């Protein structure tokens, strides 16, 4: 039959390849919707008939659980990731270090810093927490180029519409157009974690077999090659 997965936009390439292999080996079509985890959790609350939800943070899974929208016994942390700064591939921007004295103003040179919208996109929330911790937020908040999800922020940098952007380490792996120029210290922000859960009322043998496959070795291979860490 058919399975619908709502997945954080950073999972795009990994989930597409997983769906391909799952169809090949088991016959079932997996159709994913990719968007900010916030948008997808709100769609699920409203009644969108997703079978599985994978969030780029604990926050928006918590939100869907609190709304009684999730089969909570299935909830498990699946993946981790790093938070990075990226530049267009061709840019001459050097690697730099991120600390309380980083000269963000200098690095941007009058350009914007592409981010997932920090009002709700997990990549933006992680970014804001870090820049607040580091004392850079009041300097950088006027210079942001927010995006509907972390892949829209990635696309701004790819197109050299922003000279730097904050995206996940895995997003740099997926893109042929950017390179990593810095990594946020892990102690600057909450650990990046992706919970998966079956959506309430969607726990049937078909959906459950694909849920199990996500936690399995074929999926793990694909996730690792796309720059996710396996929990």
């Amino acid at each position: 039959g058919k399975i619908t997965v709502f997945a954080a936009a950073s999972l795009t390439n990994a989930m597409q390849d997983i769906a391909t292999q799952f169809k090949k080996e088991k016959g079932v079509d997996v159709v994913s919707s990719f968007a900010s985890s916030s948008t997808l959790a709100r769609q699920i609350e409203a009644g969108a008939p997703a079978d599985l939800f994978i969030s780029a943070d604990q926050k928006w899974m918590d939100y869907a659980v609190d709304k009684k929208a999730i089969d909570t016994a299935t909830r498990q942390t699946l993946l981790g990731n790093s938070l990075v700064v990226v530049a267009p591939k061709a840019s001459v921007q050097k690697d730099f270090t991120i600390d309380s004295k980083t000269n963000w103003t200098s690095l941007l040179n009058g350009g914007r810093l592409a981010v997932g919208d920090p009002e709700h996109v997990p990549a933006g929330i992680y970014a804001k927490e870090a820049l607040q911790k580091l004392g850079a937020w009041d300097t950088l908040s006027p210079k942001l180029a927010p995006a509907e999800d972390v892949r829209g922020a990635l696309a701004l940098v790819e197109r050299n519409e922003a000279p730097l952007g904050i995206v996940y380490g895995s997003d740099a792996v997926a893109s042929k157009g950017v390179k990593v120029v810095a990594t946020f210290p892990e102690d600057s922000h909450k650990k990046v974690e992706y919970p998966v859960a079956v959506v309430e009322g969607h726990n049937n043998a078909t959906v459950k077999a694909f849920y199990d496959y996500l936690k399995g070795p074929q999926a793990a291979e694909i996730f690792k090659r796309y720059g996710f860490t396996i929990k």
